[PDB]
């Protein structure tokens, strides 16, 4: 019999912030992924539209992966909609992997943007958040840049904290966004700082 | 008959804190796939077999079907530090000698030096500088005096040669410690 391993993406922050969209990919590594199909549902219904099905991929290992998109509304997806995708082989029981707005999940209350030093260092911080799954992203007159260091999730609590620093080189003035999109508790944050 | 399986290899490196708290250079590899009870890995340093130092490890099986084995080997830092040719080897049966190597790279740009000083100023925030190096592969470390700490903005390295750097944050000498695998390189800093 195969090995299957099916994963769940949850959406980027740029595809939420950048296009108004969330698009959740779901994709099965296999030996044999010819009958292997992966099926969709959002909030319990089969989808409409914005399902785009993924092409077959031999690789060089002898392994096989095949992979499915679908794209939700950035309404639906702040809103807290449940995006279920299954995988069905005739070889094993259903697998179905889940991306839901979780009760038990903490959104991040407030996000802080401030400077630190002169090049620009640019500090974003967000707080008051569970679980500790988070993304950032930073923009420069709504282009993204990556220059940035970010510190993962860390700890009388009942959540957690994150920052990135940006630093920008010294050079015309600028607006920075830092935008931050916390998965499990659907919410998107986003500062601007001037300089 | 007989169709083969999906077998991978993969090769970790050193990491910072083995080279710089333990003296050793572990590498870890490990090959997941299906039926891995005809794959040994075999290792070669210098190009020659170990004399000792090798542990085998048992074959872990996973919740998806896939099994997985990985066979360590450790050096002295000394070892490593000099460009010791270390290389793993996957024997299937009916598959070919699969080797991946950690070489000291001859064309891979070694870090130029290392930066460490204060950004800001309740807490406090420190940087860590590694200038001029290739590939952009490195690992960095921080210690609170002989102890790690681990509140680290890491900025990985962006486009002759690559630079990163990393921000602490702090609540004593704190070190940065570097480590870039290629050139078997390794370089501190301190300040306070
Ligand atoms: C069924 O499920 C199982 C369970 O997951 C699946 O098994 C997985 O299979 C995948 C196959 O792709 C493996 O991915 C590779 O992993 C290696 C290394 O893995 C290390 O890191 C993992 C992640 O660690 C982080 O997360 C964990 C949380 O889980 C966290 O605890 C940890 O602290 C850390 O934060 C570890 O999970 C993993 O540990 C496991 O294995 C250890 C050794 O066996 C064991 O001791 C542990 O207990 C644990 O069991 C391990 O530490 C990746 O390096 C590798 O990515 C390389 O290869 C891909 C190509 O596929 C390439 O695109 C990448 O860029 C990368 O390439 C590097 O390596 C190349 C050499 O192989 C080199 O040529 C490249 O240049 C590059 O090298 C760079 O870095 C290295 C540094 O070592 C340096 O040498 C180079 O110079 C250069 O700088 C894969 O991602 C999973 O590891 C594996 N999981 C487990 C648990 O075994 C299985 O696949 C599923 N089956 C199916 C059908 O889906
Ligand atoms: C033969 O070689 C191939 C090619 O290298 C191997 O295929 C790889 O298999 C590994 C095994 O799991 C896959 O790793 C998984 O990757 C998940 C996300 O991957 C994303 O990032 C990678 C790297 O940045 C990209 O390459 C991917 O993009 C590729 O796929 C998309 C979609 O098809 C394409 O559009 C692209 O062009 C690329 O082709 C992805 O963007 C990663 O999340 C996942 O980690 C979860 O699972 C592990 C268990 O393995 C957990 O330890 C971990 O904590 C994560 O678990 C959490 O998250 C998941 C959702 O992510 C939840 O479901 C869990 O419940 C939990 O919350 C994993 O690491 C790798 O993606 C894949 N590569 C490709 C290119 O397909 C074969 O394995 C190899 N065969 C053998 C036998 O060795
Ligand atoms: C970000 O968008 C939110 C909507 O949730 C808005 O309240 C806020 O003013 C925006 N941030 C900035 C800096 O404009
Ligand atoms: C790194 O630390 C060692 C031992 O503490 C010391 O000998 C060495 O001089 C340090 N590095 C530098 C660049 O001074």
């Amino acid at each position: 019999t195969q090995p299957l391993g099916v994963y769940l993406l949850t959406p980027a922050v740029q595809d939420l912030w950048l296009r108004d969209k969330a698009t959740f990919t779901c994709f099965v590594v296999g030996s044999d992924l010819k009958d292997a199909h992966l099926t969709w549902e959002v909030a319990g219904k089969v989808p409409t539209g914005g399902v785009e099905e993924g092409l077959l991929e031999r690789h060089s290992n002898g392994s096989q992966s095949q992979h499915s998109r679908l794209t939700l509304p950035r309404s639906l997806w702040n809103a807290g909609t449940s995006v279920t995708c299954t995988l069905n082989h005739p070889s094993l029981p259903p697998q179905r992997l889940m991306a839901l707005r979780e009760p038990a999940a903490q959104a991040p209350v407030k996000l802080s943007l401030n400077l630190l030093a002169s090049a620009s260092w640019l500090l974003c911080e967000v707080s008051g958040f569970s679980p500790p799954n988070i993304l950032l992203m930073w923009l420069e007159d709504q282009r993204e840049v990556n220059t940035s260091g970010f510190a993962p999730a860390r700890p009388r609590s009942t959540t957690f904290w994150a920052w990135s620093v940006l630093r920008v080189p010294a050079p015309q003035p600028a607006t920075y966004t830092c935008v931050v999109s916390h998965e499990d508790s659907r919410t998107l944050l986003n500062a601007s700082r001037s300089l």
